[PDB]
């Protein structure tokens, strides 16, 4: 079915892989004020502030 | 079915990728009031100020 | 069916990937006030400043 | 049914991964009030500033 | 149904991956206020600043 | 004789100063041959090719 | 006779340097046949290929 | 003479140089053939190829 | 003579210098062949390849 | 004369030098071959490969 499957001939390979991620943030800080008082039927959710550079995932099922 | 399957003849390569990823945010910070009270049939979602430079994912199911 | 599948014959290859990705930020902030109070049947989302450069998604359900 | 399944044939091969992942906070902090008293039937979660530079996952299910 | 199963020739190799993560924290620290008083029928989870990296995860059930 | 001497007033300054510099060479490479055979008053210089992209000099005397 | 001399007021500023010097040689290689027979009075100076991408020099004295 | 010399007046200041210098080389090589008989009054020199990527020299005197 | 002699009035300073020295060389290595034969009066020199990829030089007599 | 001599008036300062020095070599090596028979008045010097990535002097005398 396959023979050589994607063959790769050379003699000199060089690469230079250059990742550069900067990630600022505010040196003031946030400020938020949220109220919840349970008593009939809703959902509620809050989440602080996160820093997502670089992220590796092949298969993943309900994150 | 397939003999070479995408076959690459060389003899010298070099790449040299460049990733510039400059995030800025707010030195002040962000100000946000959200008021939420359960009592009938509603949904809420409050999210904070997040940093997407890169992410890898190849198959993901209900994120 | 594919013999080849797509050969590439060369001797010397230089690529050079420039990828500038430059994100400003109000150093002022932002500020916005939301209400909240269930009682009928609707729905309500509120999301922060978020900053996407650049994102690798092969497949992907429901997000 | 695969004989050489992506042979590699070279001499000399050099690469250079660079990762530079910055990631900054605020040196003032964070500062958020959350209120939440159960009566009624719904759902409330609260989370804090996390630092996501980098994650190496291959299968994971419900997070 | 395998012979070679990708076969890597070659003479000389040299490979440096340079991981570079720098995490900064909030010097001043964050604040904040939560109330939980159990009565009804909900569900309430709190987290404080966690710093990641880098985690290295081949197979995970339920986290 | 200088009160201000060029007075810069700002609020927020930002540059993004791209050098792209990209020098090829020739794969085959140069041949040449040069023959010298003192005997009488002259003078003879040889150079080989060289690549000069770019160069910071503030004050040099006799290069 | 200065008072401020160039002063600079501002409150946020950033700047990226982006310095891409990219030399390419050749695989081949040069080839090159230079003859000298000191017997007269004559001057002889030879050079190989040389890579000169920057260089910072503020002062310099016969080189 | 002098009361401020250039004085620098601000809050937040990210500067991020990047410095980007690709060296290549004749995998082949190079070749060259000299010949010196002193015999008479005459000067020779030779050099083999050098890399000079970057360099940082404030005074120098005769190099 | 000096106040202040360059003040330097910040609250939050952040930099990252990116140095990326690349030197290759080559994998076949240079031939060179030089003869020398005292007799008269002249001045021979012969180097061989170097690699010269940062150098920090305050003063220097005589290199 | 000097009162302050540069005041640095700061909260926090984060810097990360980044230095990436990648010297590669001749896997082959190289060979010359050089004659001398001392019999007249001339000079000779001879030097074989050397690597030179960074190197720190404030001052010298007859190197």
């Amino acid at each position: 079915e396959n023979l050589k499957h994607q063959p790769g001939g050379g003699k000199v390979q060089i690469i230079n892989k250059k990742l550069d991620l900067s990630n600022v943030q505010s040196k003031c800080g946030s400020k938020d004020n949220i109220k919840h008082v349970p008593g009939g039927g809703s959902v509620q959710i809050v989440y602080k502030p996160v820093d997502l550079s670089k992220v590796t995932s092949k298969c993943g099922s309900l994150g």
